[PDB]
This record gives structure tokens, C-alpha cells and sequence, in this order.
């Protein structure tokens, strides 16, 4: 069988059952790395042995031995790596489509917010909505930002091909905030009031979620 991670249906708990799977397949690699290392440990604690008695039988063994564990390492490696993107590439599609789904739920409450307005003050209701989706966004960022992190660190070129995009993202997640702000321009009994509250909430809530740093560029 496969792994139960790879098909559940709630994705509700994405964060918990990727940080779960990625403990198991860790530790199932662990598993295997420690079998090798022993395995090199008997091997070459033979090679002292017969050092001295077997000179020439002997240096043959560790000549082929190393050739041996030199590739059954990047074999491993090889397959960590490879089991690795598989879980990661599901991950990420299933995280931007929970983050997709929050923006799309958090557009419907904020304009039927704004629709009920025109005839009674859903005030507050409004607010509560926009900053939902606000959230959203930001969200959506936050996470951009971190992968970009992440790949910058694990592979220095994967992230070079993945800024151009990272960019791309950044400037859309901006459009459709302000665009989702202009949203109030016709009500202007309301832009009034709400909008610079959702506005340094917006502010606010980056400075808290995907801050700056100053450690290392």
C-alpha cells in the first residue's frame, strides 16, 4: 500500500497531516540511512582485521566496499530526494487550493456584505468581511515569501526559477486587495469610515504574518 496521507479529503488539517507524513517518511529514511552506516561499521571493522594478515586480499575489499557504500548512499539520497518532491508537489497544490477556497468564501461574505448594506447598515458586517479576505491574501503571501525562503536555502537554483513567479504573485495578491478596496469607492457613506480601518489592519496584519528580517540577504 501507499501512504494514507496521499488521499484524504478533508485538507482541512493540511498543515498537520503534511507535518505528520513528512515525520513518518523522515523517520523511515532515518531507518535505512542507520541499517547502511552499521552496515559500513561491520564492513570496515573487517577491514582492520585483516589488515595486516591478508594486506592485498584485503585493500581489494575496501577498494570494492567503498564502491559498494559510496553507491548505495546516493541511492538513498537519491530516492529521499524523490519521495520528498512528490510530497511536497501535493502539499503545495493542496495548500493553494485551501488558500484559493478561503479567498473565494471570503469574497462571497464580503459582497453579499456589501450588496445587504445598500439597503440596511451591515456596518460592521462589511468590515469583519474585508478583513477576512485581507487575511486571505496575506495568507497567501506569507506562504509565496516562505517557499521562496525554503528553496532558497535547498536549492540555490530551484529558487532562481521560481522568482520571476514569486513576483508575478506578489503583484497580483496587491491588485486584487486594492481592487477589492476600490469596492467601497460607491459607498460612500461607508468608504468613510471603513476603509482606513481595513487599510492599516491590511498594514497591521503583514507587520505580523511576513515581516522584513535583517539576518541575511
Amino acid at each position: 500500500s501507499q501512504d494514507p496521507y496521499f488521499k484524504i479529503a478533508n485538507w482541512t488539517n493540511e498543515h498537520d497531516d503534511f507535518k505528520k507524513a513528512e515525520m513518518r517518511m523522515d523517520e523511515k529514511h532515518r531507518k535505512k540511512v542507520d541499517k547502511v552506516m552499521k552496515e559500513w561499521g561491520d564492513l570496515e571493522t573487517r577491514y582492520n582485521e585483516q589488515k595486516a594478515k591478508d594486506p592485498k586480499g584485503a585493500e581489494k575489499f575496501k577498494s570494492q566496499m567503498n564502491a559498494r557504500f559510496q553507491k548505495t548512499v546516493s541511492s538513498l539520497e537519491e530516492e529521499h530526494k524523490r519521495m520528498r518532491k512528490e510530497i511536497e508537489a501535493v502539499h503545495e497544490e493542496r495548500v493553494q487550493a485551501m488558500l484559493n477556497e478561503k479567498k473565494r468564501d471570503a469574497t462571497h461574505d464580503y459582497r453579499q456584505a456589501l450588496a445587504t448594506h445598500v439597503n440596511k447598515p451591515n456596518k460592521h458586517s462589511v468590515l469583519q468581511s474585508l478583513k477576512a479576505y485581507i487575511r486571505a491574501e496575506e495568507k497567501d503571501r506569507m506562504h509565496t515569501l516562505n517557499r521562496y525562503r525554503h528553496l532558497l536555502k535547498a536549492d540555490s537554483k530551484e529558487a532562481a526559477a521560481y522568482k520571476p513567479t514569486v513576483i508575478h504573485r506578489l503583484r497580483y495578491i496587491d491588485l486584487r486587495i486594492n481592487g477589492t478596496l476600490a469596492m467601497l469607492r460607491d459607498f460612500p457613506d461607508l468608504e468613510k469610515y471603513v476603509r482606513p480601518i481595513a487599510v492599516t489592519y491590511w498594514k497591521d496584519y503583514r507587520d505580523e504574518v511576513s515581516p522584513d528580517i535583517s539576518v541575511e540577504d
